[PDB]
Order: structure tokens, then C-alpha cells, then sequence
């Protein structure tokens, strides 16, 4: 009859929110046009040869709040150019061939980017780049986050460099929600990324996982983790394989109104957009009618079963989701559309929960739709 | 007054159709995705995990005669199960990351691929793919034409390991494949090492480059290549320098009504088609009236204004062209829509020819205006 929920806010370093997410790509040109249209995100930055940058392309998408960073290396034939320190040919070309499209970099704005990295060294974070003051204005460091994917520090007083680009697209789609990575062992990789951050844990109410969420202060970043659970396979496993190891398996985009959104994506879907997991049977829709008869009316429950969306409720707020089938060739990195509903006090950061009790929703309506 | 062409006829073996070209990804699947919406290409075959190939995901776009693939190696971790023979994940990875997204096979229908292959050799073709046989159906060869493209032989009696894409659909009005053009370094050496082993003759001509033309027999196998003309700096120049080496600068698209083609491909330009290269100042359309004005009647001048269309002519006919911005992350590969009116007898390849004219003509309304 009641769910308790602590929180320590106990960060080690001042935690702001999501600023971008870096896709490692061969060729950022046509990834960065096939996400602008399939998502509704404009083109706003780029750094590349037409800016003088002679190392790596980079285009920069923007829907609202949400940055999506998409860069491929140029042939080397030194770095000065470079807008992104961090940046080698080598690690890139490993990266792609070693997983392909991928997420390389989730990135949180900070108080104090050196800050924030020497307390995460200090505290077991396995660096990878350090603090780099670009035109005395922003700092950036980043430290290994699981397998190959680093978080990146961001702190202010797009990036230096980078050019800006002038009805445009957008479909609703105003922030990241959650960035979620698949790893073989929960437990280590949960202990070294609270290790080093002090994020919390956050709470909960076969699926072949055990998934925990680790939180900032004010649960704004928000990253879970997933494990899979051997012995129908686990998609994580899977994920594993064909990732060659660990590595971001999803992103939830959260849009302000998620009809508005989906009615945009499925227009598109086979005209160079994404495609969508297939829905639930009709028992699935049938059910919603008294399981949030309170939150959703009847035309809203319509509206759902048009789209294929599903809903889930926790203590606090109710969940409408929605999941994209894999971004490229490989059955790794996927795409979430959230819309949060509930906990106004401002909205609550996961107001709603991740959709958990979806698994049950789903089997069950299955079930119920055989007979 | 008097232009005249001459034919030997003196291919080595019987070649029929451009069949398809093989692009060379990191990712096939944004690629196809990209070119299907900016071009108007039907997802129509596909080889990759969910048809059981565990070596390569390949895909394919038509728009009428007109054959894409789109192909990228999968981890090595997971060759039998691979559809496409003369593929490894070792070429692939070097491939692009020497060059970037480009073409990796002009493939063209020749009677027999193991005959076009086993002359090829002798007349001096170096090899890269032997003759497999697929399924007992389809025989693929491929040799070496410039840099790292190949010049694929594909003849019959999409492929073996395809499934088809069911899809209302996409067409903005390309049809097949008009030509394929490569830059190297050195125009000679490689016009006798193709011409050798191929016996295409030279199609006649009626700047930063120099340029010669193979074409098969009916001409409806077109291979350009241009050489960097040194000492403004020569754009093949830095084609060479950005894709490390010869390859393929461009592919000519044919449509059946550029006008069409254009309005549908300049609309998605910013919603994730392809962009144009920027458009002839108006004295050029002022002066086509009197250049072209038997062919095309006032209506179609200011349709070719309005899209940003090229017209150039010569002693046969009249080509309608536009050139679209590089493809991918560097200067290298870009595409051209053409549409060929007059010479038909059918129509004759080549009607028009590749629009050498618009060079003159663009520098002269330029200084015009
Ligand atoms: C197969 S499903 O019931 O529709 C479903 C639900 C939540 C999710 C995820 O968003 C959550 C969540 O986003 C974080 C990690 C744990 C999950 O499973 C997914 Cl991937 C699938
Ligand atoms: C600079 S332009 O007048 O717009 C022009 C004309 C022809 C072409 C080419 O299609 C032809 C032809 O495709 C190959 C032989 C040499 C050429 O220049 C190009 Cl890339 C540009
Ligand atoms: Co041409």
C-alpha cells in the first residue's frame, strides 16, 4: 500500500544535466541526415573541413534541449585543428570496427570539469581524457564509463570551433531522459560508476536482465545498467555479442508530447525514418482502461493503440514509451520515446519509473490474447 | 559543320548493362536509408542477420534499372554464410578507411563472367576476384579498373542470399545509370591498361582536367576518367589527395524527367536528401533561349532556371545535367542527374555527351552579369 524511496544526494561533484551524446560513426554525413529526418532534430553546429577542422567531422542535431554529436575521422595525411581534444584516428577506426555505430561519449554538464575529474580519479574512475581548457570558456575531461564508452565532463563560465547552422524540423522532442549501457556484470560495473560519482540508487515498482539506475542529486542524470541473465536468450547477451562487449544500449528522448512525435515518426519510418518494435495485441489496449482509466481518457487510450505505445505506472507518475528497432546494422543501440506524466511540484525525474512492469503487461495481454 | 564519330567495335567480350554499383560502407544501413529518401530508391532486396548473413549487411536500392548496394562487414566473431564472394571484412575496413564512403564496383552484364574475366587477364587486367559461380545461377568475376575499385563481370543463365523487400512507394523519375567516372593521377597509363583489357573504344569529344571516354560497343557502357590538370588548383587534384588515390569522382543518373526529379530531390535537400551545387547566374539562362531554343520552348528555360539545370549540346543532341554536392564527410564522390533528348533512331548512348560545354558556357555568363 506504500512505496518508500530514499536518496542520499550524495554526488561528489556539483551534477547539472545531460549536455550531449557522441555517436562514433564511419561517415557522420549520412548518419547525421538520417537521424535529423527520421527524429526531428535540426542541424545547428558543425565542425569539419568547411570550418578548417582537417581531423574529424562533426555535426551537431538539436531538438530542444537534446544534442546529438555525430563524428567521423578524416584520413590523417597534426591535431591542432581538432575542436575535440580528445579526439585520435586510432581509437575511432577501433571503436567503428569494433562495434560499429555507437554511442562513444555521454556527457553531463558539471560545475567544475577538472573538479569533477580529479575527484572521479581519486575516487577509481579510469581516465581517458584529461582536463582540456578550450579558448578559456568551456573545460572538458572524460573518464571510462563501461567497455568503451566514456563520460565526458562539461563546464562553462556549442563548443570553440564549432560553426553555427542557419519553418524547421522538430517533432516534439525536447531532452534525454536516461542513457543505458549493457555490461556483463552488474555488480563491478555498478560499483565502480557509484565508485567514482557517488550517484544513488533509485527504486523499483522472466525479463532476462537484472537493470539498476544510478541517479544524481536531484535525478536529472539518470543511468541505468543492465546484466544479463543466462538460461528466451537475453537480448543483453546478444547485445554483448554482436557490440563485442560492453557499451550504451539505449537512449530515452523525452517528448512533450509523444502522439505528436510518434504520429511523425511512423510517417517516416519507410521513407528513411526508424522503425518501430511491433505492438501489442488489441488485449493490451483493452486492459489500459482501468489500470490508468485515471490519467489517460478514452481517446487517449484510442490515440495509444493507434501508435503502438506502451504506458506503465509506479507511485509517483505514469510512463508513455515507446521503443525504435536497432539505429544501424548491427542489433545493439536502440531508441526510446518517453513522455512523463505526474510528480508537478517542476516535474520529478523519473516520474513514472523505466517501464518494467511492461514485461508482465506484455506477457500477460499475450496470453490473454491466445484464448 | 560536320562532327564525325567512328566505332570499332572492338570489345574482346559481349557486354550488355551498367548492372549495379557496390558502395563500400562503415554503416549500410543510414547510407541506403539517406540515398533512398534523397534519391526516391525502393528498398528492394536485402542480405544481412535477418536472411542469415553473418559476414556482411547489404542492401539494395532501385529506381527502375537502376541497382545501389550498400554494403558493411559485421564483426568478424560472426564466411560460408556470406552472399557476396569476393568479400572480406580485411578489404572493407581498409577500403574505407583509406577512402572514406565511396564506390568499390562498377558492375556491368556481360554474357559470360568467367570468359569477360579470363580475357580480361590475358589482355592485361589484374584480378581480384576470380569466377565463383553462385547456386548455379549467377557467375561473378571481378578485376582491378583504378585505384580500389574493381570492375565487377556478373552473367546469368538480385543475387543468391537476397531476400526480397516487400513495400505508395518512392520514385522521383531516375531510371537506370548513364555513366561512372574515375579520377587517377595519370590519364594514359590508365586509359591503355582499361582500354586493354577491355577493348572499349575512345567516344569523341565534340579547366583543371583532362578527360577521355571508353564506351562498349552501343556505347551504353560509359566509363570517363579524368587526369588533374596542374598549374586555379585542379579539383581532381583534390579529389586525389582526400580519397588517397584513384577512384570514382562520379555517377551520372538518368531520369526520365529531370525537371520532375529535381523539384522532388531540391525539396528534401534540408530534411535529409541532397544538397546542389549553386546555381548559374540568370545571364546563363538568358542566353539559352538562342543556344537551345529549337529544343527546349520558353516554359522549359524557366523551369531550367528555376532548378538550377545545366543544358549543353553537341552535334547529335541535347543533355539536361545538374551536379549535386559531395555525398559523404569528404570532397570526393558526388552525384548527376541527366535527362538525353533527341537522337533517336531507341535512343543512341551518349546523345549529348557528358556536358563538356558548360564549362565555357558557365565562365562566359559569369562574365556576363
Ligand atoms: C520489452 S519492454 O517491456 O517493452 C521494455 C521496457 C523498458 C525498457 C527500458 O527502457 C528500461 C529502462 O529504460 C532502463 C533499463 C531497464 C529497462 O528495461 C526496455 Cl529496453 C524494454
Ligand atoms: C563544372 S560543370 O560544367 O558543371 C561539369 C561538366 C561535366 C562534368 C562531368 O560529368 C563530365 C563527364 O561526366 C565525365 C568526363 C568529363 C566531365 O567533366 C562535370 Cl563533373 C562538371
Ligand atoms: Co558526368
Amino acid at each position: 500500500s506504500k512505496f518508500v524511496r530514499k536518496n542520499p544526494k550524495s554526488d561528489k561533484f556539483k551534477v547539472k544535466r545531460f549536455h550531449h551524446i557522441e555517436f562514433w560513426c564511419g561517415d557522420a554525413t549520412n548518419v547525421a541526415r538520417r537521424f535529423s529526418w527520421g527524429l526531428g532534430m535540426r542541424f545547428s553546429a558543425k565542425s569539419d573541413l568547411s570550418t578548417g577542422n582537417m581531423v574529424h567531422a562533426s555535426y551537431l542535431l538539436t531538438s530542444g534541449d537534446l544534442r546529438f554529436l555525430f563524428t567521423a575521422p578524416y584520413s590523417p595525411s597534426p591535431t591542432t585543428t581538432a575542436s575535440i581534444p580528445s579526439f585520435d584516428h586510432g581509437s575511432c577506426r577501433s571503436f567503428f570496427s569494433s562495434h560499429g555505430l555507437g554511442v562513444r561519449a555521454v556527457a553531463i554538464e558539471v560545475e567544475d570539469a577538472e573538479s569533477a575529474f580529479s575527484i572521479s580519479v581519486a575516487n577509481g574512475a579510469i581516465p581517458s581524457s584529461p582536463p582540456i581548457v578550450l579558448n578559456e570558456a568551456v573545460t572538458i575531461a572524460e573518464v571510462k564509463l563501461y567497455g568503451d564508452v566514456v563520460l565526458r565532463y562539461v563546464s562553462y563560465k556549442f563548443l570553440p570551433g564549432f560553426e553555427r547552422v542557419e519553418f524547421p524540423l522538430d517533432y516534439g522532442i525536447r531532452r534525454l531522459d536516461h542513457a543505458v549501457g549493457n555490461v556483463p556484470e552488474l555488480g563491478p560495473a555498478l560499483t565502480y560508476v557509484a565508485g567514482f560519482t557517488g550517484f544513488h540508487q533509485f527504486a523499483e515498482f522472466e525479463s532476462g536482465l537484472n537493470s539498476a539506475v544510478l541517479a544524481s542529486n536531484d535525478e536529472m542524470v539518470l543511468l541505468p545498467i543492465n546484466e544479463p541473465v543466462h538460461g528466451r536468450k537475453s537480448q543483453i547477451q546478444t547485445y554483448l555479442e554482436h557490440n563485442e562487449g560492453a557499451g550504451l544500449q539505449h537512449l530515452a528522448l523525452m517528448s512533450e508530447d509523444i502522439f505528436r512525435t510518434l504520429r511523425e515518426m511512423r510517417k517516416r519510418s519507410s521513407i528513411g525514418g526508424f522503425d518501430f518494435m511491433p505492438s501489442p495485441p488489441p488485449t493490451y489496449y483493452q486492459n489500459l482502461k482501468k489500470r490508468v482509466g485515471d490519467v489517460l481518457s478514452d481517446d487517449q487510450i484510442k490515440e495509444c493503440e493507434e501508435l503502438g505505445i506502451l504506458v506503465d505506472r509506479d507511485d509517483q507518475g505514469t510512463l508513455l514509451q515507446i521503443f525504435t528497432k536497432p539505429l544501424g546494422d548491427r542489433p545493439t543501440i536502440f531508441i526510446e520515446i518517453i513522455q512523463r506524466v505526474g510528480c508537478m511540484m517542476y516535474q520529478s525525474g523519473g516520474c513514472g519509473g523505466f517501464g518494467k512492469g511492461n514485461f508482465s503487461e506484455l506477457f500477460k495481454s499475450i496470453e490473454e490474447y491466445e484464448k
